[PDB]
C-alpha cells in the first residue's frame, strides 16, 4: 500500500487543504481507492471542547463524533466517506497509553517517546488501512496529511515516526509532498527566495527527503526562480512546481497537469493506471469551469455575520454557495456584515458604519443569518429579520438564528415582548425557547444532539418537501441542544407560522415555514455539509432562485436536480 | 522566594540526587526552609506502574502513594519530609488538562505549547511553596531538579517554562547550576574535555545561562584544565567546580567547602546568613568521617539478590548499611549473590558460579534477603533459607522472601512439600499464602496494601519490641499485596514459629520470629526508609551486631540508640 | 569509484586513525586500489605554522612539505603514498578562492556557502582520484576522513558537501562509517548508552545516513545493549559493531572479522574480490601476533623527553619501538622521563621526582632521546648524556638533541665551557653549532631543509653503513635548519668523534660517531618515518640488539633484514 505524506510549510492557513486533496481525485477517478487520515497536533481536541463560532466550525459530515474542518476539502472534490478514526490528535492518543500502563502491556516497564511512540503511531496506519469505506475493498494510496508549521515541538514525534515507517516498507511504497510558501512584498518586487529555505532546511534535518517541490506565491514566476531551487533545496529540476493565488478551488488540478508532474507520481510507485484521455478525466474538471467564468447575472446576496470580512468560522459557507451558483450561471458576490452594527447603540457612537450597512441590505435579494456566538449580536438580528419578512423578501436561517425570529414574530404579529429563550434571560415569565436535552441508552446527564439523527415530516403540501423529491424520512447532522417548548406551541397554530418539520416523538421543531410569504423557510440542521459539486444541497437552491424569480417554473418541469 | 534549577547533563546515572543535596543541606542549618521538588520528564509514571524489582524500586517515604527514588538522597541529608505534590511527570499533567477542557477554562479556545503549557508548570511552583513541611512557616530556597539528559524532546516543554519563570520575578531570585560529565578513557590519558563543550551549548540554545559550573570527573585535574574551559562555556574562572569520583556519599558537602564556592551563593541571590564557624556546621559533617575511615572490625556480609553487581534495583539497600556501620565500628564489605544460580538447574549447567556464590555466603554470619522478582528465582531463596536456620546464622527478611521462609518451615519441621503460595502455584491443596486485599472506604477491587498504614504488636517480650524502647503502636509503610492464610496458622502455635507481628483486624501476619534460634527475625515492612544518619533502623542493628556477637551487651545497658 | 566517509564523533582522539585504516589494508591485499584523503577542520595550518613539539608532530613521510600526523596509520598498515593534495584544510581553501575572485571565475557576482563552496570541495576529490600513486592505475575505493567532533561550525560545510557528491553518482557508490564512544564510568557499573544517542543523532540531521555503526568502548558487552542500538539509532541489528580497548593498534582487523562485517562492504558497494582463505590474508596478520604475545626477554627501554607521561608528541615514536622489538621477540617496556627535572634547580626544589628519574634510567641499557622545545630543558639531557658516553651504554639521537652533545663533547674530553650554540646564546666565543640556511632555485630568503633531501656518506667502515647494506647515497627527510660550523671541526679530527655524515656540498654535520664506545651513533634524520612492519628501520634496530648483547652476531651472519 502506497502513503503519500505532506507535511506543513512557512504558513497555516493559505490552503493547504485543497493542495493535499488533489492528489486523492485525480487516482480515484482511475479505479484507485484513496483515503485521507487527518493529523492534528493540537494538544486540545479539535472540534470536541473548541469554540462554536469563533476561530472554526464544528465539521460534523457523516460521523458518530466531530473530527477537524481541514477535512472537508478531502470530501467534496472526492466521493467517499471518512469516521472519527481517520482524524488523529495529540490528546487522544495521550488518553490510551494511560489505559494501557494501568493494565499492563508495557512489560511494566517505563516507556518514552523512541521506540515507544514512534511505534504507536503506525499502529493507527494500519487499523484505518484494514477498514475502508461502505462500499470497496482494500485502498491503495493513502493521503496523510498533519496541521500547524514546520520547527514545532508538537511536530517533532511526528516527523520520526513517519521516518521509520518507510524504513519497515519497501522505497517504492512511501513518498513526500512538502509543501512551502514564497513570500514577494510590494515594496521589494524581486523574488527574494529565503524563507523557503529556511522551511525546506529543516525538513530534512531529520531524517526525510522531500520528493514533491510544492511552492505557494502570488504570479507565475519565470525561470530563473526554479534554477536557484535546484541547488538551494539539493532536489531535482522537475520536481518544483509553481503555485500562484488562484480564482477558487477547483483550478488546483488543472494546474499541476500543465506543469507536467502527474506521470512523476507513477515512475516513484510503480504501480498501474488505465486512462482514457489524459492522465485523469477530463469530462469533468474542464466542463465545470465552462459553467462559472461565462455568463454571470449578478446576484447581490447579503448576509449577516459576526465579521466584516472573511475569516476561519465562515469557511464551509462560502464554499458551499460556489457549488449551488454555477447551476443556475451566477456570479459569487457575497458582503459581510456584522451584527454589533445592527442596534441602537452603534447609531448613538459612529452613525457613519450604521447606515452603510443597510444601504447594502434592502438593495439585496437574499438573506442568509448563521449562527452568533453567545448574546454578542443578538439584538442585531432582530431588526434586519423584520425587514425581509415586511418586503417579501428571501429569508433562510441555517442554526441559532432561528430562535431569534421566532421571538420576533411573538412581538409584532402576536405580542409578546416578555417572551425570551432561556439562553440569554432564563428568568422569564414566557419561556418560549427552553432547554430540552436527550437521555440516551448508556448516556448520562444532558446530552447534545449530535451525530446520526434522523428527522420525520409532518405536513404534506411544503416547499421544502417537494426539494427532495417528496420523501418521509431523510437524515441529516445537528449540533443545537436547545429546543422548542411544547407549551407555547398552541398559539402559533391560529396564525400562518406552521410546523413542518419534527423529530421522532413530535416534541421538538425543526423546520417551520410561514404562510403567505413567498420564500421563509427556517431550519436547524446544515445543509452544506451534505453538499458536493455532484449533487449540491436542496435547500441552497430554493434561495438562489427565490432571488432572481425563477422558483415557481423548477417545480413545474419536475425538479431535474433533486 | 529563592529557586536552585539543576539540569541534566551528558549521562544520567552518575548520582544527580547528591549533587544537588548538597546546597539544600548547606542552608538548611543556617535556618533557611529548604523544599525540592522532582520533575521527571517520562511519560510513564515513576512509581505506580513501574516494574518492582527490575529498573527500580518503589520509593514509598512518607507519603499516601508512590513517587521517583531519586527523592532518596533529599531527605537523608536533611530533616523535612515531602508529598506527593514535589514529584511532578508529564503524565500526571496530561490528566488534568482534559479535565479542564471538557469543563471549560481555556475559553473554549484551543491550547499549544506556549504560553499554553509554560504557565501551567509555574503553577504548580506556587502550590508547593505555600504547602511547607508541618512545622515550618514558608520556605526561602527552592531545590528544582529534573531527570534525564539534555537536548531531548521530553525536557524542552521544561526549559522553555523556567526560562520565562526567572523573568517574572527579580534577577537575583532565580539561579541555575548545570552538570555535566567529564570522560577520560584509560587508553587516551590527557583530558580531552569534548562531550562536556557540546552539553553546556545547547542549554545556552534555549535562554538559559549556566550559573554553577558543575563538571564529573574521575581524578583531581590540575589549572590547566579549568583555565581552558573558562574560555569556551564563557563564564567565570571561579564559577568551575572539580568533583571526581567519592568514596562515599557524605563527601560532597566537605568538597564544595574547599573549592570556595559557598560565598558565590551569597552575592548572588542577595540574603543573610548567621553562621558559627564556616558556612555550614562543622560539628556534623566533619565528625562523621571520624567514625568510618578509621579503626574497622571487617565485618563479611553476604546478601542474595537478583543481580551478581551492584546496579539500580538495589540504591535503597546500599545506603542504609552505611548508617548502621559507623556507629559500631564497620566496614563496608556487601557481595552480591545471584539467586537464579542457587537452584538445581545452574548446578547441572554452569557449576563455576554455583558454588562460588555459596563459598561467599558460609563465612558471612549475616542474611539480609530481599525480594524476588515474580517466580524467576523462588527455589535458590529456599536453599539459602534452610540452612540459616540450623548453623544458629542470622537471618532477616525485607519483604516478599518472607512467604518463601514460611513454606520452607513448613516442609523440613513440619512436612507439607504440597504446600505452595498461590502467586506461584494457586492449584494447590495447601494454600499457606493466598492474597487477602484491603477494600477501604470508596475504593473499589482489589487495592494494595501502600500509604499510611499503622501496625500493632502482639507478644511482650520480644527482640524487636525492646529496640524500639517497647512501645504499642507503630507506623511503617508497606507495599505488599499477599498475606497468610488465618486457616493454616494454628499449626504453627504448637512449634517455635510464633507471631510477633499483626496488623489491626488481628487477620495478617507481617513479624514472625523463631524460638530457640539466637535472631532470627523476618517481617514484611521496609526498615530501610524511615532511616536517617542522624538515627539508624533498629532492625539494621540488630543484624550488625548479631554479625560480631555484641547484641546480648546492647539491650543491658539500656539500649542508647532506641 | 567506491568511496567510504568516516565522520567524527563523541570524541576525537581515541584512536581514529586506526579505525578507518582497516578497510583500506583489508581491500588491499585482494587487488583493490586504496586511496586516503584527509580533511583537517581547523583554520590554522595542521604542520606548517604548528609548534614543533608540543601538541604534536611534523609529519614529513614522501612529500614536499608537511602533512596532518594522522596520516601515519593510513600508511603503516598499506604500502602506498600520500601526497600534499591528500590533506584538505580550511586555511588552504580560503587561500584559493581569493585567487578566483581578483582574476574573474564566477562571473563577477558575489559568493556564498551554497552551492558555492559544497561544489568546490567536490572538485578536489577528482582531484586526487585521476593521480594516483607512482605504480598502479585508477583507485577503486577511497578512504575519507575527518577530524575534530560532530557538531561544530567548522565541521558544518564538509557534511554539506558529502551529502551532495553522494547523489551524484549512483547509490551503491557511497558509504558512511560513523564512529562513537560509550563511556562507562567505574561508580555505575550498568553501560548507561545517552551520549552515543546524541552522536548518532546530530548526524541524521543533515541528510546522510549511518551505514556502519562504530562504537567505542572499555570492555566487551554482552546481547541487551546492541538491541537498544538498532532502535535508538533506527539502524540494521547487525550494523553495530562492538570495539573496546584493544592491547596494541594491528588487533582492529582482527576483530571485525569475528564480528562478521567484511561480507556487507560487498552487498553495499556490489564489488567483486578474489579471496584464498578468509577474506583477507591471514598469512600475515594471525603470524604477526605469533611473534609478541609469547616469549619476552623483558628489555628495559628509558628515554628523556618533555612530559613524564604518553601524549600526543610522542605518538610517533612508540609506534616504531613495537615494529622493531617484535623481531628480535621483545616487550614493550618504555617510561617517559621529564628533561626539566634533571638540572639543578628540580633538585633544590623538589628531590622527590629528581632521583626517581634517574633511576629508571640507569637499570635501562639504551638512551634514545629525541628533540626538545626551545631552550626549556636544555640543561637536563647534558647531564644524562654525558654519562652514556663513560658506562659503555649505547645512545642514539634522533633531532636536534645532537645540538646537545657535540657542547657536551667539547667540555668534558675537550674543554671549551663557552661553547654554545646560537640558538640559545648566541653572544659567545667559540659558535660551534650556527645557522646555516639554504637558498635554493626560486627561494628567496632562509629557508628550512624539509622535503627531499639526500644525503651523501664519507668513511667506509660504519655500524651505521652496514646496517643498509653498504650503499653510497641514502635519501631521508629532514626538518633541522641548524648545522654544524665548519671552522670549528678541524679540532675533533684529532680526537674520537668522526663525521662519517656528510650532505652533498660537504659542509654540514648529520651522522657522527665516536671511537672506541660500543655503539654511540648520533644523527639527524628521522628513521621513525621510513618505517614499516613489513622492513622495520635500520637504525632502531641496533639499539635494541646493543642493549641486550646482540649486536655483533647480527653483522656475521650477513644482516638477514638489511
Amino acid at each position: 500500500m502506497k502513503y503519500i505524506l505532506v507535511t506543513g510549510g512557512v504558513i497555516s492557513g493559505v490552503g493547504k487543504g485543497v493542495i493535499a486533496s488533489s492528489f486523492g481525485t485525480l487516482l480515484k477517478s482511475c479505479g484507485l481507492d484513496v483515503t485521507s487520515i487527518k493529523i492534528d497536533p493540537y494538544i486540545n481536541i479539535d472540534a470536541g471542547t473548541f469554540s462554536p463560532y469563533e476561530h472554526g466550525e464544528v465539521y460534523v459530515l457523516d460521523d458518530g463524533a466531530e473530527v477537524d474542518l481541514d477535512l472537508g476539502n478531502y470530501e467534496r472534490f472526492l466521493d467517499v466517506t471518512l469516521h472519527r478514526d481517520n482524524n488523529i490528535t495529540t490528546g487522544k492518543i495521550y488518553k490510551l497509553v494511560i489505559e494501557k500502563e494501568r493494565t499492563g502491556e508495557y512489560l511494566g516497564k517505563t516507556v518514552q517517546v523512541v521506540p515507544h511512540i514512534t511505534d504507536a503511531i503506525q499502529e493507527w496506519v494500519e487499523r484505518v488501512a484494514q477498514t475502508p469505506v461502505q462500499g470497496s475493498s482494500k485502498p491503495q494510496v493513502c493521503i496523510v496529511e498533519l496541521g500547524g508549521t514546520i520547527g514545532d515541538i508538537e511536530g517533532m514525534p511526528f516527523v520520526e515516526a513517519f521516518r521509520q515507517f518507510q524504513f519497515r516498507v519497501k522505497r517504492e511504497n512511501f513518498c513526500l509532498a512538502h509543501v512551502s510558501l514564497v513570500p514577494l512584498p510590494k515594496a521589494t518586487g524581486e523574488p527574494k527566495t529565503k524563507p523557503t529555505q529556511s522551511s525546506v532546511r529543516e525538513l530534512r534535518g531529520c531524517g526525510l527527503s522531500p520528493d514533491l517541490i510544492v511552492c505557494r506565491s502570488e504570479k507565475p514566476i519565470g525561470l530563473e526562480v526554479k534554477e536557484k531551487i535546484s541547488n538551494f533545496c539539493h532536489v531535482g529540476p522537475d520536481q518544483v512546481i509553481c503555485i500562484h493565488d488562484l480564482n477558487s478551488i477547483y483550478h488546483v488540478p488543472l494546474l499541476m497537469e500543465q506543469n507536467g508532474v502527474i506521470e512523476y507520481l507513477n515512475e516513484r510507485l510503480q504501480l498501474n493506471i488505465d486512462m482514457s484521455k489524459r492522465t485523469k478525466c477530463l469530462q469533468q474538471w474542464r466542463d465545470l469551469a465552462r459553467r462559472t467564468e461565462t455568463v454571470r447575472r449578478e446576484v447581490c446576496i447579503a448576509v449577516v455575520g459576526k465579521y466584516t470580512k472573511f475569516t476561519d468560522s465562515y469557511a464551509s459557507v462560502v464554499k458551499a454557495l460556489q457549488h449551488a451558483a454555477l447551476a443556475v450561471n451566477r456570479k459569487l458576490e457575497l458582503v459581510f456584515i456584522e451584527s454589533c452594527l445592527l442596534e441602537e447603540e452603534t447609531l448613538h457612537s459612529e452613525p457613519s458604519k450604521y447606515h452603510k450597512e443597510w444601504q447594502k441590505l434592502c438593495d439585496s435579494h437574499g438573506i442568509l443569518v448563521p449562527g452568533g456566538f453567545g448574546s454578542r449580536g443578538m439584538e442585531g438580528k432582530i431588526r434586519a429579520c423584520q425587514w425581509a419578512r415586511e418586503n417579501q423578501k428571501p429569508l433562510l436561517g441555517i442554526c441559532l438564528g432561528l430562535q431569534a425570529a421566532v421571538i420576533e414574530f411573538a412581538r409584532n404579529k402576536l405580542g409578546l415582548k416578555d417572551a425570551n429563550t432561556t439562553e440569554i434571560d432564563p428568568n422569564t415569565a414566557n419561556a418560549l425557547v427552553i432547554d430540552m436535552p436527550e437521555h440516551h441508552t448508556g448516556q448520562l446527564g444532558g446530552t447534545m444532539r449530535l451525530g446520526k439523527r434522523i428527522t420525520v415530516f409532518s405536513d404534506g403540501p411544503s416547499v421544502i418537501r417537494q426539494l427532495y423529491g417528496n420523501p418521509k424520512s431523510v437524515q441529516e447532522r445537528h449540533r443545537h441542544r436547545y429546543e422548542v417548548n411544547p407549551k407555547y406551541v398552541h398559539l402559533l397554530e391560529e396564525q400562518g407560522m406552521r410546523f413542518v418539520g419534527t423529530d421522532v416523538d413530535k416534541t421538538r421543531m425543526e423546520i417551520i415555514e410561514l404562510s403567505g410569504h413567498p420564500y421563509f423557510v427556517a431550519t436547524q440542521y446544515h445543509p452544506e455539509y451534505l453538499s458536493r459539486p455532484l449533487k449540491p444541497s436542496p435547500p441552497f437552491l430554493g434561495l438562489i432562485l427565490a432571488s432572481v424569480d425563477r422558483l415557481n417554473q423548477y417545480i413545474q418541469r419536475g425538479c431535474r436536480l433533486s
